[PDB]
Protein backbone atom coordinates (compact mmCIF):
# COMPACT_ATOMS: atom_id res chain seq x y z
CA UNK A 1 0.00 0.00 0.00
CA UNK A 2 2.93 2.28 -0.03
CA UNK A 3 4.02 3.64 -2.82
CA UNK A 4 6.33 1.20 -4.66
CA UNK A 5 5.11 -0.74 -7.43
CA UNK A 6 5.10 1.70 -10.16
CA UNK A 7 7.87 4.28 -8.87
CA UNK A 8 10.81 1.64 -9.78
CA UNK A 9 10.06 1.90 -13.28
CA UNK A 10 11.29 5.56 -13.26
CA UNK A 11 14.92 4.86 -11.26
CA UNK A 12 15.35 1.87 -13.98
CA UNK A 13 16.16 4.20 -16.79
CA UNK A 14 18.63 6.34 -14.83
CA UNK A 15 22.32 5.37 -14.71
CA UNK A 16 22.87 5.42 -11.31
CA UNK A 17 19.98 2.49 -11.02
CA UNK A 18 20.69 0.86 -13.42
CA UNK A 19 23.84 -1.54 -12.39
CA UNK A 20 21.79 -1.44 -8.87
CA UNK A 21 20.46 -5.12 -8.99
CA UNK A 22 16.49 -5.63 -7.49
CA UNK A 23 17.27 -6.52 -4.52
CA UNK A 24 19.85 -3.29 -4.09
CA UNK A 25 17.19 -0.98 -5.85
CA UNK A 26 14.56 -2.09 -3.34
CA UNK A 27 17.06 -1.51 -0.25
CA UNK A 28 17.85 1.89 -0.95
CA UNK A 29 14.16 2.88 -1.27
CA UNK A 30 13.77 1.83 1.76
CA UNK A 31 15.59 4.42 3.07
CA UNK A 32 13.90 6.99 0.84
CA UNK A 33 10.92 9.91 1.56
CA UNK A 34 8.44 11.39 -0.82
CA UNK A 35 9.12 15.18 -0.58
CA UNK A 36 6.84 17.93 -2.19
CA UNK A 37 8.09 21.74 -2.40
CA UNK A 38 5.77 24.44 -3.63
CA UNK A 39 7.40 27.73 -5.15
CA UNK A 40 9.93 29.46 -3.68
CA UNK A 41 10.71 26.31 -1.82
CA UNK A 42 14.62 25.56 -1.00
CA UNK A 43 15.61 22.21 -1.02
CA UNK A 44 18.66 22.26 0.84
CA UNK A 45 20.94 25.24 2.49
CA UNK A 46 24.62 26.28 1.71
CA UNK A 47 25.82 25.41 4.97
CA UNK A 48 23.52 21.96 5.87
CA UNK A 49 25.58 18.47 6.57
CA UNK A 50 25.56 16.69 3.22
CA UNK A 51 24.00 13.34 4.14
CA UNK A 52 21.30 12.74 1.38
CA UNK A 53 20.81 13.37 -2.83
CA UNK A 54 17.61 14.15 -4.24
CA UNK A 55 16.01 12.96 -7.44
CA UNK A 56 13.37 15.25 -9.72
CA UNK A 57 10.06 13.62 -11.28
CA UNK A 58 8.53 16.60 -12.75
CA UNK A 59 9.11 20.46 -11.71
CA UNK A 60 12.55 22.45 -11.94
CA UNK A 61 14.71 22.96 -9.58
CA UNK A 62 17.85 25.34 -9.34
CA UNK A 63 21.08 25.06 -7.74
CA UNK A 64 23.39 27.98 -8.01
CA UNK A 65 25.45 30.06 -5.29
CA UNK A 66 26.10 32.48 -2.84
CA UNK A 67 28.18 34.73 -4.86
CA UNK A 68 29.72 37.82 -3.15
CA UNK A 69 27.30 41.25 -3.58
CA UNK A 70 24.40 39.58 -2.33
CA UNK A 71 23.28 38.08 -6.02
CA UNK A 72 22.50 34.65 -7.03
CA UNK A 73 25.11 33.22 -9.38
CA UNK A 74 23.23 29.98 -11.49
CA UNK A 75 25.34 26.99 -12.17
CA UNK A 76 23.17 24.21 -13.55
CA UNK A 77 19.65 23.64 -14.06
CA UNK A 78 18.49 20.25 -13.27
CA UNK A 79 15.41 19.36 -14.89
CA UNK A 80 13.15 16.20 -14.97
CA UNK A 81 14.43 12.74 -14.63
CA UNK A 82 17.41 13.89 -13.49
CA UNK A 83 19.35 13.79 -9.82
CA UNK A 84 21.46 16.33 -8.75
CA UNK A 85 24.11 16.93 -5.98
CA UNK A 86 24.79 13.09 -6.28
CA UNK A 87 28.40 13.71 -6.53
CA UNK A 88 28.87 15.21 -3.11
CA UNK A 89 28.54 11.47 -1.85
CA UNK A 90 31.99 10.05 -3.20
CA UNK A 91 33.29 12.79 -2.66
CA UNK A 92 33.43 12.91 0.78
CA UNK A 93 31.61 16.33 1.24
CA UNK A 94 30.57 17.18 4.82
CA UNK A 95 28.58 20.14 4.31
CA UNK A 96 26.48 21.59 1.13
CA UNK A 97 28.20 24.08 -1.54
CA UNK A 98 25.26 25.40 -2.56
CA UNK A 99 21.46 26.27 -1.75
CA UNK A 100 19.39 24.65 -4.01
CA UNK A 101 15.65 26.07 -4.53
CA UNK A 102 12.55 25.40 -7.14
CA UNK A 103 10.75 27.73 -9.12
CA UNK A 104 7.82 25.94 -9.65
CA UNK A 105 6.05 23.41 -7.42
CA UNK A 106 8.18 20.15 -8.12
CA UNK A 107 8.50 16.79 -6.06
CA UNK A 108 11.37 15.19 -5.37
CA UNK A 109 12.78 11.65 -4.26
CA UNK A 110 15.04 12.23 -0.92
CA UNK A 111 17.84 8.93 -0.84
CA UNK A 112 20.22 8.86 2.26
CA UNK A 113 23.96 9.04 1.49
CA UNK A 114 24.61 6.62 3.97
CA UNK A 115 22.26 3.98 2.36
CA UNK A 116 24.17 4.26 -0.87
CA UNK A 117 27.80 4.82 -0.39
CA UNK A 118 27.80 1.85 1.64
CA UNK A 119 26.12 -0.24 -0.63
CA UNK A 120 29.24 0.53 -3.46
CA UNK A 121 31.41 -0.04 -0.80
CA UNK A 122 32.97 -3.60 -0.61
CA UNK A 123 31.92 -6.09 -3.02
CA UNK A 124 33.38 -4.02 -5.82
CA UNK A 125 31.92 -5.59 -8.97
CA UNK A 126 29.14 -2.88 -7.60
CA UNK A 127 31.28 0.28 -8.37
CA UNK A 128 32.73 -1.49 -11.62
CA UNK A 129 29.09 -2.10 -13.10
CA UNK A 130 28.40 1.66 -12.01
CA UNK A 131 31.22 2.82 -13.94
CA UNK A 132 30.41 0.76 -16.59
CA UNK A 133 26.87 2.17 -17.43
CA UNK A 134 28.04 5.31 -15.99
CA UNK A 135 30.44 5.80 -18.98
CA UNK A 136 28.47 4.05 -21.43
CA UNK A 137 26.55 7.40 -21.15
CA UNK A 138 28.46 9.75 -21.24
CA UNK A 139 29.79 8.71 -24.60
CA UNK A 140 26.05 8.74 -26.41
CA UNK A 141 25.84 12.14 -24.30
CA UNK A 142 28.94 13.50 -26.37
CA UNK A 143 27.78 11.62 -29.17
CA UNK A 144 24.17 13.31 -29.54
CA UNK A 145 25.85 16.88 -28.62
CA UNK A 146 28.55 16.48 -31.50
CA UNK A 147 25.02 16.45 -33.31
CA UNK A 148 23.18 18.94 -31.87
CA UNK A 149 25.90 20.99 -32.03
CA UNK A 150 26.54 20.61 -35.36
CA UNK A 151 23.05 21.54 -36.14
CA UNK A 152 23.49 24.98 -34.36
CA UNK A 153 25.97 25.61 -36.84
CA UNK A 154 24.53 24.38 -39.76
CA UNK A 155 22.05 26.49 -38.80
CA UNK A 156 23.60 30.36 -38.18
CA UNK A 157 25.98 29.34 -41.34
CA UNK A 158 23.01 29.54 -43.47
CA UNK A 159 20.99 32.20 -41.66
CA UNK A 160 23.70 34.62 -41.77
CA UNK A 161 24.29 34.28 -45.43
CA UNK A 162 20.32 34.67 -46.18
CA UNK A 163 19.96 38.06 -44.38
CA UNK A 164 22.80 38.87 -46.84
CA UNK A 165 21.44 37.42 -49.82
CA UNK A 166 18.04 38.93 -49.44
CA UNK A 167 19.45 41.23 -52.06
CA UNK A 168 17.87 40.59 -55.59
CA UNK A 169 15.89 37.42 -55.57
CA UNK A 170 16.30 34.75 -58.13
CA UNK A 171 20.80 34.17 -58.39
CA UNK A 172 22.46 35.15 -55.52
CA UNK A 173 25.54 35.93 -56.22
CA UNK A 174 25.88 39.19 -53.99
CA UNK A 175 27.77 38.09 -50.62
CA UNK A 176 30.04 40.62 -48.84
CA UNK A 177 32.07 39.45 -45.74
CA UNK A 178 35.14 41.46 -45.81
CA UNK A 179 36.20 38.49 -43.66
CA UNK A 180 38.63 34.98 -44.93
CA UNK A 181 36.64 31.81 -44.40
CA UNK A 182 38.13 31.10 -40.77
CA UNK A 183 38.15 34.49 -39.53
CA UNK A 184 34.31 34.74 -39.91
CA UNK A 185 33.60 31.34 -38.13
CA UNK A 186 35.21 33.18 -35.09
CA UNK A 187 33.24 36.03 -34.71
CA UNK A 188 29.86 33.87 -35.37
CA UNK A 189 30.59 32.84 -31.96
CA UNK A 190 31.11 29.01 -33.74
CA UNK A 191 33.91 26.47 -33.91
CA UNK A 192 36.26 27.22 -36.01
CA UNK A 193 36.59 23.70 -37.42
CA UNK A 194 32.47 23.09 -38.03
CA UNK A 195 32.29 26.04 -40.53
CA UNK A 196 35.03 24.46 -42.71
CA UNK A 197 32.86 21.25 -42.83
CA UNK A 198 29.73 22.79 -44.01
CA UNK A 199 30.90 25.25 -46.49
CA UNK A 200 32.80 22.11 -48.13
CA UNK A 201 29.62 19.89 -47.19
CA UNK A 202 27.32 22.46 -49.78
CA UNK A 203 29.70 22.65 -52.38
CA UNK A 204 30.37 18.82 -52.55
CA UNK A 205 26.23 18.67 -53.19
CA UNK A 206 26.52 21.67 -55.45
CA UNK A 207 24.40 24.29 -53.93
CA UNK A 208 26.65 26.94 -52.98
CA UNK A 209 30.26 27.47 -54.91
CA UNK A 210 33.71 28.48 -53.52
CA UNK A 211 35.93 31.10 -54.86
CA UNK A 212 37.85 32.62 -52.07
CA UNK A 213 35.61 34.52 -50.18
CA UNK A 214 33.46 34.95 -53.17
CA UNK A 215 30.23 33.06 -51.97
CA UNK A 216 27.72 32.25 -54.99
CA UNK A 217 24.15 30.72 -54.97
CA UNK A 218 23.21 28.76 -57.74
CA UNK A 219 19.48 27.78 -56.11
CA UNK A 220 17.58 29.70 -53.24
CA UNK A 221 15.40 27.16 -52.99
CA UNK A 222 17.21 24.11 -51.93
CA UNK A 223 19.00 26.43 -49.66
CA UNK A 224 14.95 26.74 -47.54
CA UNK A 225 15.62 23.33 -46.42
CA UNK A 226 18.89 23.82 -44.25
CA UNK A 227 19.06 27.21 -42.55
CA UNK B 1 61.51 4.36 -19.69
CA UNK B 2 59.92 7.63 -21.32
CA UNK B 3 58.21 7.59 -24.73
CA UNK B 4 56.57 11.18 -24.85
CA UNK B 5 57.02 14.36 -22.48
CA UNK B 6 53.64 16.31 -23.20
CA UNK B 7 51.81 13.16 -24.10
CA UNK B 8 51.99 12.57 -20.42
CA UNK B 9 50.42 15.33 -19.08
CA UNK B 10 47.24 15.36 -21.42
CA UNK B 11 46.30 12.26 -19.52
CA UNK B 12 46.19 14.25 -16.23
CA UNK B 13 43.52 16.43 -17.49
CA UNK B 14 41.28 13.35 -18.55
CA UNK B 15 38.82 12.20 -15.74
CA UNK B 16 39.72 8.45 -16.23
CA UNK B 17 43.52 9.32 -14.91
CA UNK B 18 43.27 11.97 -13.00
CA UNK B 19 42.38 10.21 -9.45
CA UNK B 20 45.61 8.17 -9.87
CA UNK B 21 48.14 8.51 -7.93
CA UNK B 22 51.36 9.43 -9.64
CA UNK B 23 53.26 6.07 -8.44
CA UNK B 24 50.10 4.15 -9.62
CA UNK B 25 50.56 5.76 -12.75
CA UNK B 26 54.23 5.52 -13.67
CA UNK B 27 53.55 1.37 -14.06
CA UNK B 28 50.63 1.92 -15.57
CA UNK B 29 52.47 3.56 -18.60
CA UNK B 30 55.29 0.70 -18.29
CA UNK B 31 52.95 -1.45 -19.53
CA UNK B 32 51.35 1.14 -22.76
CA UNK B 33 52.88 1.18 -25.60
CA UNK B 34 52.58 3.85 -28.06
CA UNK B 35 50.58 3.49 -31.13
CA UNK B 36 50.31 5.32 -34.48
CA UNK B 37 48.13 4.81 -37.26
CA UNK B 38 47.30 6.11 -40.39
CA UNK B 39 44.33 6.68 -43.00
CA UNK B 40 42.26 4.17 -43.08
CA UNK B 41 43.95 1.80 -40.24
CA UNK B 42 41.52 -0.76 -37.81
CA UNK B 43 42.91 -0.29 -33.93
CA UNK B 44 40.86 -3.76 -33.04
CA UNK B 45 38.48 -5.92 -34.64
CA UNK B 46 34.92 -7.83 -34.16
CA UNK B 47 36.06 -10.98 -32.91
CA UNK B 48 39.58 -10.92 -31.24
CA UNK B 49 40.04 -10.79 -27.13
CA UNK B 50 39.35 -8.07 -25.12
CA UNK B 51 42.38 -6.97 -23.31
CA UNK B 52 43.29 -3.38 -23.60
CA UNK B 53 41.31 -0.02 -23.92
CA UNK B 54 42.29 3.15 -25.91
CA UNK B 55 42.66 6.99 -25.75
CA UNK B 56 42.73 9.02 -28.16
CA UNK B 57 45.04 12.24 -28.26
CA UNK B 58 44.13 13.39 -31.81
CA UNK B 59 42.27 12.31 -34.67
CA UNK B 60 38.99 10.23 -34.77
CA UNK B 61 38.19 6.58 -34.75
CA UNK B 62 34.79 4.86 -35.82
CA UNK B 63 33.53 1.45 -34.29
CA UNK B 64 30.14 0.15 -35.92
CA UNK B 65 29.14 -3.02 -35.96
CA UNK B 66 29.87 -5.96 -38.46
CA UNK B 67 28.21 -9.06 -36.54
CA UNK B 68 24.76 -8.98 -38.15
CA UNK B 69 26.81 -9.31 -41.71
CA UNK B 70 24.78 -6.27 -43.86
CA UNK B 71 25.61 -2.67 -43.11
CA UNK B 72 28.37 -0.62 -41.63
CA UNK B 73 25.85 0.75 -38.99
CA UNK B 74 27.96 3.36 -37.27
CA UNK B 75 27.19 2.61 -33.04
CA UNK B 76 29.15 5.85 -31.86
CA UNK B 77 31.98 9.02 -33.22
CA UNK B 78 35.21 9.30 -30.59
CA UNK B 79 37.36 12.09 -31.33
CA UNK B 80 40.30 13.73 -29.70
CA UNK B 81 41.00 14.20 -26.06
CA UNK B 82 38.34 11.13 -25.88
CA UNK B 83 38.17 7.35 -24.27
CA UNK B 84 36.68 5.00 -26.28
CA UNK B 85 35.80 1.34 -25.56
CA UNK B 86 37.15 1.58 -21.76
CA UNK B 87 33.69 0.33 -20.82
CA UNK B 88 34.95 -2.67 -22.04
CA UNK B 89 37.33 -2.91 -19.47
CA UNK B 90 34.86 -2.98 -16.87
CA UNK B 91 32.66 -5.32 -18.05
CA UNK B 92 34.42 -8.86 -17.98
CA UNK B 93 33.85 -9.56 -21.23
CA UNK B 94 36.78 -12.03 -23.00
CA UNK B 95 36.58 -10.65 -26.51
CA UNK B 96 35.40 -7.27 -28.34
CA UNK B 97 31.20 -6.55 -29.21
CA UNK B 98 32.62 -4.19 -31.99
CA UNK B 99 34.73 -3.06 -34.37
CA UNK B 100 37.35 -0.14 -34.46
CA UNK B 101 38.95 2.05 -37.30
CA UNK B 102 40.12 5.35 -38.04
CA UNK B 103 38.59 7.95 -40.82
CA UNK B 104 42.05 10.04 -40.62
CA UNK B 105 45.54 9.58 -39.23
CA UNK B 106 45.86 9.41 -35.59
CA UNK B 107 48.11 8.40 -32.51
CA UNK B 108 46.43 6.24 -30.06
CA UNK B 109 47.66 5.01 -26.31
CA UNK B 110 47.61 1.33 -25.68
CA UNK B 111 46.47 0.47 -21.84
CA UNK B 112 45.95 -3.14 -20.68
CA UNK B 113 42.53 -3.82 -19.21
CA UNK B 114 44.64 -6.07 -16.52
CA UNK B 115 47.03 -2.67 -15.45
CA UNK B 116 43.88 -1.11 -14.48
CA UNK B 117 41.79 -3.87 -13.05
CA UNK B 118 44.61 -4.62 -10.11
CA UNK B 119 44.63 -1.19 -9.26
CA UNK B 120 40.86 -0.89 -8.57
CA UNK B 121 40.80 -4.11 -6.99
CA UNK B 122 40.72 -4.05 -2.97
CA UNK B 123 40.91 0.14 -3.02
CA UNK B 124 37.71 1.72 -2.47
CA UNK B 125 38.41 5.02 -2.32
CA UNK B 126 40.15 5.04 -6.07
CA UNK B 127 36.74 3.35 -7.28
CA UNK B 128 34.54 6.26 -5.95
CA UNK B 129 36.96 9.16 -6.82
CA UNK B 130 36.91 8.26 -10.42
CA UNK B 131 33.32 8.11 -9.84
CA UNK B 132 33.24 11.83 -8.55
CA UNK B 133 34.73 13.43 -11.65
CA UNK B 134 32.89 11.03 -14.17
CA UNK B 135 29.62 12.50 -12.65
CA UNK B 136 30.46 15.88 -12.24
CA UNK B 137 31.37 15.88 -16.37
CA UNK B 138 28.17 14.92 -16.82
CA UNK B 139 26.46 17.36 -15.63
CA UNK B 140 28.46 19.89 -17.58
CA UNK B 141 27.69 17.49 -20.60
CA UNK B 142 23.82 17.28 -19.59
CA UNK B 143 23.73 21.33 -19.39
CA UNK B 144 25.17 21.79 -22.31
CA UNK B 145 22.14 19.71 -24.41
CA UNK B 146 19.12 20.86 -22.29
CA UNK B 147 20.87 24.60 -24.23
CA UNK B 148 22.04 23.46 -27.62
CA UNK B 149 18.72 21.72 -28.18
CA UNK B 150 16.63 24.36 -27.21
CA UNK B 151 18.50 26.88 -29.48
CA UNK B 152 17.84 24.11 -32.16
CA UNK B 153 14.03 24.33 -31.56
CA UNK B 154 14.35 28.17 -30.97
CA UNK B 155 15.91 28.93 -34.10
CA UNK B 156 13.48 26.69 -36.10
CA UNK B 157 10.38 28.44 -34.53
CA UNK B 158 11.53 31.72 -35.81
CA UNK B 159 12.14 30.05 -39.18
CA UNK B 160 8.74 28.60 -39.44
CA UNK B 161 7.55 32.10 -38.92
CA UNK B 162 9.41 33.82 -41.67
CA UNK B 163 8.92 31.29 -44.10
CA UNK B 164 5.18 32.27 -43.48
CA UNK B 165 5.69 35.59 -43.18
CA UNK B 166 7.88 36.88 -45.63
CA UNK B 167 7.84 39.59 -48.36
CA UNK B 168 4.31 39.55 -49.45
CA UNK B 169 1.37 42.04 -50.01
CA UNK B 170 -0.51 40.33 -46.66
CA UNK B 171 0.42 42.23 -43.19
CA UNK B 172 3.27 42.56 -40.32
CA UNK B 173 0.62 42.80 -37.49
CA UNK B 174 -1.86 40.32 -39.01
CA UNK B 175 -0.50 36.85 -40.27
CA UNK B 176 -1.24 34.90 -43.16
CA UNK B 177 -2.86 31.41 -42.30
CA UNK B 178 -3.78 30.00 -39.12
CA UNK B 179 -1.72 27.98 -36.63
CA UNK B 180 -2.02 25.84 -34.28
CA UNK B 181 -0.43 24.58 -30.76
CA UNK B 182 -0.45 20.71 -32.35
CA UNK B 183 -0.02 22.08 -36.09
CA UNK B 184 3.23 23.87 -36.36
CA UNK B 185 4.98 20.97 -33.64
CA UNK B 186 4.99 18.74 -36.79
CA UNK B 187 6.32 20.81 -39.08
CA UNK B 188 9.14 21.43 -37.08
CA UNK B 189 9.26 18.02 -35.23
CA UNK B 190 9.49 19.49 -31.99
CA UNK B 191 7.90 18.56 -28.21
CA UNK B 192 4.29 20.38 -28.15
CA UNK B 193 5.21 21.10 -24.55
CA UNK B 194 7.99 23.83 -26.06
CA UNK B 195 6.49 25.18 -28.65
CA UNK B 196 3.64 26.83 -26.06
CA UNK B 197 7.08 27.88 -24.01
CA UNK B 198 9.15 29.36 -26.99
CA UNK B 199 6.10 31.54 -27.99
CA UNK B 200 5.45 32.86 -24.75
CA UNK B 201 9.69 34.17 -24.29
CA UNK B 202 9.50 36.16 -27.62
CA UNK B 203 6.54 37.22 -27.29
CA UNK B 204 8.00 38.91 -23.81
CA UNK B 205 10.34 40.65 -25.69
CA UNK B 206 8.42 42.14 -28.24
CA UNK B 207 8.36 39.81 -31.45
CA UNK B 208 5.31 38.11 -30.88
CA UNK B 209 1.91 38.39 -29.18
CA UNK B 210 2.99 35.74 -26.58
CA UNK B 211 -0.55 33.84 -27.21
CA UNK B 212 -0.68 30.58 -28.96
CA UNK B 213 -3.82 31.66 -30.75
CA UNK B 214 -3.60 34.13 -33.93
CA UNK B 215 -0.15 35.38 -34.70
CA UNK B 216 0.36 39.39 -34.66
CA UNK B 217 4.22 40.02 -35.39
CA UNK B 218 4.84 43.54 -34.11
CA UNK B 219 8.16 43.85 -34.73
CA UNK B 220 9.67 41.83 -38.35
CA UNK B 221 13.32 43.42 -37.88
CA UNK B 222 13.17 41.44 -34.77
CA UNK B 223 12.89 38.17 -36.29
CA UNK B 224 15.55 38.53 -38.68
CA UNK B 225 18.18 38.84 -35.93
CA UNK B 226 16.94 36.24 -33.42
CA UNK B 227 19.67 34.13 -31.41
Amino acid sequence: MEFQRVHQQLLQSHHLFEPLSPVQLQELLASSDLVNLDKGAYVFRQGEPAHAFYYLISGCVKIYRLTPEGQEKILEVTNERNTFAEAMMFMDTPNYVATAQAVVPSQLFRFSNKAYLRQLQDNTPLALALLAKLSTRLHQRIDEIETLSLKNATHRVVRYLLTLAAHAPGENCRVEIPVAKQLVAGHLSIQPETFSRIMHRLGDEGIIHLDGREISILDRERLECFE
